[PDB]
């Protein structure tokens, strides 16, 4: 096969959860990672993009990001659908979406605009966009609403998507925060994805699942707050509505869109008979009365496809793994520090030879970090690989000769120049130089709605090799505590 990790990946989507395929996860072909003609990485919309420099002047990353949100909805002809954790998009990236909006409606185009946040806020944002869109805003219908979908299980939206007529769409980890990413001197480190076809498809099919609930729960203050312009209803289903159910075809690229419903949306995939092993305990679970769904609740699996398939993804590699991510572990109590399943997989690649790096962020965030020390993983995995390698000793040493395991820095400074720790907060997982994950789902346990791409074509993973896994293993390799390349094993 010429996709031999998505083949894979999929075989465990439709044993997990075939009721939800179309949906919450859907296999596509047909697509395009969507970057310039100057510079055709650029659909890696990675930010601040200033490596080697601890004064982060020259921010190409940024101002990419920054455009290709204004150009992609400025091309809209039908819908926006936009998706984030609150608070409501601000600074420069409201900016970015206002101008688009407001070059779309010069363009004569009449539009749907949907704006979902997981948390009198939403009216109130739906009255500064109306206000700066002026008139503009009499050619948009728009949706805007926060929500949360179980407060005892601390689950509402965590997606970070933008999708324009069900045919470009954006996504990955950046929440739309100014004062985060843009107005600093210590900007956080993050990424998204450009894409545009069938995928994007997808995302509508996503985004139409939330809305479907959202819409349904409108009348409950609880779980939802929403607002609309005029006289304009709720619209569950904008993306099936109004744009084609499947998307044009753009280019060669194939894809696998995942999901996750959370908790609170729907228990189950009625479905489903996926009826999983479920790994021996460990010290993960802090306290004995937390209700574990990461790892001990079979049906929280049916309708949160994406655990398992970023899982899969990892068990497909041959060769190497690289994870950027702000943290492995969680913090516990409400959630259970670490995914079992997630450090057995790990631990069964190492123990056969297959390299695994790990950047997390630096602690001295502690916030963009929930672990003391890099310790908090390298004892987890050691002590996962000890239940394969026949003990402690074993253990450890398939770990020193597979492992890199680091904190993050994108400079030659341990620190930004201002003093402050470097933040990262990508959601990433690469393997083989072939494959790779870009989305807003975290390894760390975590129980909300989430959505990303994995993405199998070995010209834009070496592109990501290139613009991003490279620089960021040159700065923070010298924080590493394991790493097999130099002999270090701490
Ligand atoms: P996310 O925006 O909490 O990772």
């Amino acid at each position: 096969s010429a996709t031999p990790h998505l083949d894979a990946v999929e075989q465990t989507l439709r044993q997990v959860s075939p009721g939800l395929e179309g949906d919450v996860w859907e296999r596509t072909s047909g697509n395009k990672l969507d970057g310039s003609a100057a510079d055709p990485s650029d659909w890696l919309l990675q930010t601040p993009g200033c490596w080697g420099d601890d004064k982060c002047a020259d921010r190409v990353g940024t101002k990419r990001l920054l455009a290709k949100m204004t150009e992609n909805i400025g091309n809209a002809t039908r819908t926006v659908d936009i998706s984030t954790l609150a608070p409501f998009p601000n600074g420069a990236f409201q900016d970015a979406i206002v101008a688009g909006l407001k070059e779309s409606a010069a363009k004569g185009n009449k539009l749907k605009v949907r704006i979902l946040v997981g948390a009198v806020i939403p009216s109130k944002y739906r009255d500064e966009l109306t206000a700066k869109l002026g008139k503009a805003a009499e050619n948009i219908t728009l949706n805007v609403a926060s929500m949360t979908t179980s407060k005892t299980a601390f689950s509402w939206n965590h997606s970070k998507i933008l999708v324009v007529d069900g045919q470009s769409a954006l996504t990955g980890g950046i929440n739309s925060w100014k004062d985060d990413y843009l107005d600093t001197t210590h900007p956080v480190s993050d990424v998204d994805l450009a894409l545009t076809g069938p995928a994007a498809g997808s995302a509508g099919r996503y985004l139409d699942t939330l809305w479907t609930w959202t819409c349904q729960n409108k009348s409950n203050i609880a779980s939802v707050w929403f607002a609309a312009s005029g006289n304009a209803g709720c619209m569950p289903t904008m993306h099936k509505d109004t744009n084609p159910k499947a998307s044009p075809a753009t280019g060669n690229v194939p894809v696998i869109a995942v999901g996750g419903l959370g908790v609170g949306i729907k228990d189950v995939d009625p479905k489903s008979t996926f009826r999983p092993d479920l790994p021996t305990a460990s010290d993960t679970k802090c306290v004995v009365g937390l209700h574990d769904n990461t790892n001990a609740d079979r049906d929280y699996d049916t309708v949160n496809p994406e655990e398992s398939a970023l899982r899969a993804l990892v068990a497909s590699a041959k060769g190497h793994i690289e994870i950027s991510q702000q943290d492995l572990n969680a913090t516990c109590p409400p959630l259970p520090r670490y995914d079992i399943r997630l450090y057995d997989a790990l631990a069964a690649k190492m123990a056969a030879g297959v390299k695994v790096r790990i950047v997390v962020s630096d602690p001295a965030n502690r916030g963009y970090s929930q672990i003391k020390s890099l310790s908090e993983i390298s004892d987890t995995l050691r002590n996962r690989l000890a239940n394969i390698t026949g003990g402690q000793q074993a253990a450890k040493t398939a770990m020193c000769s597979n492992l890199q395991l680091a904190t993050f820095r994108s400079s030659p400074n341990g620190k930004w120049a201002d003093g402050h720790p470097y933040a990262q907060h990508h959601k990433l997982v690469s393997v083989d130089s072939s494959t790779f994950y870009i989305g807003s789902k975290n390894l760390y346990p975590s129980w909300l709605q989430d959505f990303g791409y994995i993405v199998e074509s070995p010209e834009a993973a070496k592109q990501l090799d290139a613009k991003l896994l490279d620089p960021q293993w040159k700065y923070s390799q010298e924080t590493a505590t394991v790493d097999y390349a130099r002999g270090i094993c701490n």
